[PDB]
């Protein structure tokens, strides 16, 4: 039953076929189970280990390595136990990767899990088969049951209210709404079936607990057709997009596949001639051998396996420093996004200010004669919950208990008001017990001090209440007509220890409406036109002007009802009771901005981002704050950027759409407006980032390219989140924000350097097939630089110095290329310069060198026909063309010319005569710790015999510097056209 709230009780009863006194029989039971199931939402489908590694080896990548590993395995099956090294380490790469992944998936945390802390193990029924309750587990309870909570209790489905066993029935909604005051409900309909939950005074949802009370009540919905049930069926809808990095992974490596497919037809359509070669030969296995050994180089040379090593350490060293910031980012791929933000929904109370209220001024009726009416203006200083304060007028010390209207309005102020204050010696600070709006009247009394009580030398714990304690001995509070949206006030029955009176205090334009007298002093006067106009327009200068206050209208009904005449159970006879007021006064309290949002505004309208801020507070209010923190200008027109919950929804959605393009205000919106404002924002391809901190809230979150959670918030709106503010503030927001983007600057610097290198590489191994010579670099040797070596440097680059004007920068496009243009064209010659430099570094010690022998070129590109001893080839070992310094001469070059590349990947375009290398420290000390690691595998023994490497001489080396360090000059010039062409 959905409209249940608007429903009478008897017509609930009615629909199910339910007796309140005897229940549900055990037919009904049964029968409502087949037909509404159990009251529990729908376990998540998690995923097995196997379904994990069938995903980490479903990346294209990972399978070419695989495959290229299981060719190695094979070719060294077929051939000195260090040949199967090379298909362990290639395994060791992948097993490891995937561990990394399925620890990822298991720290996990899900939402919709999350949900299910707000199941219940066990309800209370009646039921037709026994007289007592029955406490049953609440996944045995059916639309239809007759249900019994009480104190303690979490509400186990969405309830009817029936009757009200206790006096009063307050419930913890908390978990939909943060964190909340406990709210009074009822057992009459609501008149309204789209009537929102805060509205339905007659219902218990499931998942919250009852502060106070005992009730009975008729289950309406169970499972997923609550209202937390339903908010699962929203997350479970939604899907999260792969971040624009993710989605340039994944074109890489399809592009890198067509690459390595079109290399292999490459190499053997250059080789066409075999075809006519002589039939009868031993060579055949060893031409597959040969093509089957540099397919796998091929591989290797192509995937930058110590890539995901390298971004995984910056984004989790990136989550330490922002962490530090009070920013706790929950994925590491959030980083990326984050700095891609383009719009920031951020919630006003809590983050955009500090939700500690004061009262700041305050006016009373001085005279009403005809058309001259005159006011009372006063002015309060102190700005916390503390006591200490004082009232002014004109800038004016005064005393409060000369002015009689100031008498009545504490009076209101203290006896309407269920919060109190407390003094905290741990903290040595005032602390607030309830409602902030209400503790800053309770504050506002004992600063006013109306009946001139002696304080002075009491003690601070008995200086918060002393006051309020005084106003209280004079009048019993009888009952209290709590608050309610519909009226938009409260009011409390009081009689002396004179007449009964009703206080009442609730919005200015309600309540005013309301008053058919006003107080002037002792005395009061027929409410009439001058004194209103002249009343609402200062509450307007008030609320709009740049003081930007709450107003609170305070007023009194001097003969209220007879108590039997009242129905203290109909919050809709609550209005009726609060007619034929006498208006007193005016109370107008501030929650001010936080010091640093101001300026973190100034940050995000120079980073091309814009803000949105959601309030509660009505249209003009809500454009006042925005005046005055600087998400509008002091004379800005507004007209098409502002909207409310009544605007939004009574537009065409198409006039929806266009309004989230410009708007950056939203006030009293419904719950369903922040997803659709995400989807409108998302239509235009925007990157949103919303707040949020309630169940309700959680769609949302998810919904947003970047949900953001308060560290006060509820556990349910962490997990759908991507960052937590520790401290709730906004400005955690935009330094996160700043950090995202100096992150990205700094990773494509090492994604392009890594890039590059395997671009190099594999011109290498090309050069080798298209030309028929010796391998020159070997798969073991390429794994060791792009895991070691260039790992290494790799990292130092993602600790670049960020640019002094990123936040004075437009957000980045997320469809922006990592290398394009004259980019592409630079690591392209950067590229064919490392594959020359590597096989000629091999061919010199092939044939120029001193200690190496003077093969020809035609016996270098026939090395696989000196087995015959040919004549044609020179008398000499064939294995030395196996031998192992020729290799050193290739792998000391990529090495060297990867440490001078890396010297270039500084900056993009700006010279290393401008930007020097001595920038980045810890870049000059990886290239110190990857040489001396490459001396490693060179010199101690075990390790050449693995790389297939024999250590060089003070000669050789000074080859390597011939061929290595024009690298730098090469790139320069490309830098210096790019410059300045
Ligand atoms: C890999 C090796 C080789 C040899 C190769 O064939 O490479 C080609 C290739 C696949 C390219 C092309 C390359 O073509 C060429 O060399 C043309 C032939 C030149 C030789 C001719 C001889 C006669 C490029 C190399 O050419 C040059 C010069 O740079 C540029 C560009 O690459 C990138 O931008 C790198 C993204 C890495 C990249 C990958 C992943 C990634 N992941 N983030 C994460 C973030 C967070 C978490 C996880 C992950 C981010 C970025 C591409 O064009 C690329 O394919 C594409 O689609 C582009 C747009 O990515
Ligand atoms: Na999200």
């Amino acid at each position: 039953m959905e409209a249940a709230h608007s429903k009478s009780t008897e017509e609930c009863l009615a629909y199910f076929g339910v007796s309140e006194t005897t229940g549900l029989t055990p037919d009904q039971v049964k029968r409502h189970l087949e037909k509404y199931g159990h009251n529990e939402l729908p376990a998540e489908e998690g995923k097995s280990l196997w379904e994990l590694v069938i995903e980490q080896f479903e990346d294209l990548l990972v399978r070419i390595l695989l495959l290229a590993a299981c060719i190695s395995f094979v070719l060294a099956w077929f051939e000195t136990i260090t040949a199967f090294v090379e298909p362990f380490v290639i395994l060791l790469i992948l097993i490891a990767n995937a561990i990394v992944g399925v620890w990822q998936e298991r720290n996990a945390e899900n939402a919709i899990e999350a949900l299910k802390e707000y199941e219940p193990e066990m309800g209370k029924v009646y039921r037709a088969d026994r007289k007592s309750v029955q406490r049953i587990k609440a996944r045995d309870i059916v639309p239809g049951d007759i249900v019994e909570v009480a104190v303690g209790d979490k509400v186990p489905a969405d309830i009817r209210i029936l009757s009200i066993k206790s006096t009063t029935l307050r419930v913890d909604q908390s978990i939909l709404t943060g964190e909340s005051v406990s709210v009074i409900k009822h057992t009459e309909p609501v008149p309204d079936p789209r009537a929102v939950n805060q509205d339905k005074k007659n219902m218990l949802f499931s998942g919250t607990n009852i502060a106070a009370g005992k009730a009975l009540g008729i289950v309406a919905t169970t499972g997923v057709s609550t209202e937390i049930g339903k908010i699962r069926d929203q997350m479970a809808a939604t899907e999260q997009d792969k971040t624009p990095l993710q989605q340039k992974l994944d074109e890489f490596g399809e592009q890198l596949s067509k690459v390595i497919s079109l290399i292999c037809v490459a190499v053997w359509l250059i080789n066409i001639g075999h075809f006519n070669d002589p039939v009868h030969g031993g060579s055949w296995i060893r031409g597959a051998i040969y093509y089957f050994k540099i397919a796998v180089a091929l591989a290797v040379a192509a995937i930058p396996e110590g890539l995901p090593a390298v971004i995984t350490t910056c984004l989790a060293l990136g989550t330490r420093r922002m962490a530090k910031k009070n920013a706790i980012v929950r994925s590491l791929p959030s980083v990326e996004t984050l700095g891609c933000t383009s719009v920031i929904c951020s919630d006003k109370t809590g983050t955009l200010t500090t939700n500690q209220m004061s009262v700041c001024k305050m006016f009373i009726i001085d005279k009403v004669d005809g058309d001259f009416c005159s006011l009372n203006e006063f002015s309060i200083t102190g700005s916390t919950y503390a006591p200490e304060g004082e009232v002014l007028k004109n800038d004016k010390p005064i005393r409060s208990g000369q002015f009689d209207g100031l008498v009545e309005l504490a009076t209101i102020c203290a006896l309407c008001n269920d919060s109190s204050l407390d003094f905290n010696e741990t903290k040595g600070v005032y602390e607030k017990v309830g409602e902030a709006t209400e503790t800053a009247l309770t504050t506002l009394v004992e600063k006013m001090n109306v009946f001139n009580t002696e304080v002075r030398n009491l003690s601070k714990v008995e200086r918060a209440n002393a006051c309020n304690s005084v106003i209280r001995q004079l009048m019993k509070k009888e009952f209290t007509l709590e608050f309610s949206r519909d009226r938009k006030s409260m009011s409390v029955y009081c009689s002396p220890a004179v007449g009964n009176k009703m206080f009442v205090k609730g919005a200015p334009e309600g309540v005013i409406d309301r008053c058919n007298y006003v107080r002037v002093g002792t005395t009061r006067v027929p409410m009439t036109g001058p004194v209103k106009e002249k009343i609402l327009s200062v509450i307007k200068e008030w609320g709009t002007g740049r003081d930007t206050l709450r107003c609170l209208a305070l007023a009194t009904r001097d003969t209220p009802p007879k108590r039997e005449e009242m129905v203290l159970d109909d919050s809709s006879r609550f209005m009726e009771y609060e007619t034929d007021l006498t208006f007193v006064g005016v109370v107008g309290m501030l929650d001010p901005p936080r010091k640093e949002v101001m300026g973190s505004i100034q940050l995000c309208r120079d980073a091309g981002i814009r803000v949105i801020m959601i309030t509660g507070d009505n249209k003009g209010t809500a454009i006042a704050i925005c005046r005055r923190i600087g998400i509008f200008g002091e004379n800005e027109e507004v007209a098409d950027r502002a909207y409310t919950g009544r605007e939004f929804d009574d537009l065409p959605l198409a006039e929806q759409r266009e309004a989230c393009r410009r708007a950056c205000c939203f006030a009293r919106v419904e719950p369903s407006h922040k997803s659709k404002i995400v989807e409108y924002l998302q239509s235009y391809d925007e990157i949103t980032a919303m707040t949020g901190d309630g169940v309700n809230d959680a769609p949302a979150l998810k919904k947003a390219e970047i949900g953001i959670a308060m560290g006060s918030g509820t556990a349910v709106a962490k997990t759908a989140s991507e960052m937590v503010l520790a401290d709730d503030n906004f400005s955690t927001i935009v330094a996160a924000v700043e950090e995202g983007r100096a992150i990205y600057n700094n990773m494509k610097q090492f994604i392009r350097y890594l890039i590059s290198s395997n671009v190099g590489e594999v011109v290498c191994i090309f050069l080798t097939a298209a030309l028929g010579l010796p391998e020159a670099l070997i798969p073991v040797q390429l794994l060791w630089v792009n895991l070691v070596t260039d790992g290494l440097p790799a990292t130092a680059l993602g600790f670049n110095p960020p640019d002094l004007d990123i936040m004075d920068r437009p957000p980045r496009s997320p469809k922006e290329p990592l290398i394009s243009g004259w980019l592409f064209f630079r690591y392209m010659a950067i590229g064919g310069y490392v594959g020359a430099a590597t096989v000629g570094a091999a061919a010199w010690w092939f044939m120029y060198a001193e200690d190496g022998p003077g093969v020809t070129y035609h016996q270098l590109t026939h090395f696989m026909q000196c087995t015959e001893d040919h004549p044609h080839f020179e008398g000499l070992d064939c294995e030395i063309f196996e031998a192992p310094e020729p290799m050193t001469m290739a792998l000391s070059v990529l090495v060297t010319i990867e440490m001078c590349n890396a010297l270039n990947s500084l900056s993009e375009n700006q010279s290393l005569m401008r930007m020097p290398p001595w920038v980045n420290i810890w870049l000059l000390g990886s290239i110190c710790l990857s040489m001396s690691l490459h001396f490693l595998i060179l010199y101690v023994d075990p390790l050449p015999m693995i790389f297939k490497l024999k250590a060089l001489d003070l000669t050789q080396w000074l080859m390597v510097l011939k061929i290595s360090l024009p690298v730098i000059g090469l790139d320069e010039i490309l830098k210096f056209i790019a410059r300045n062409y």
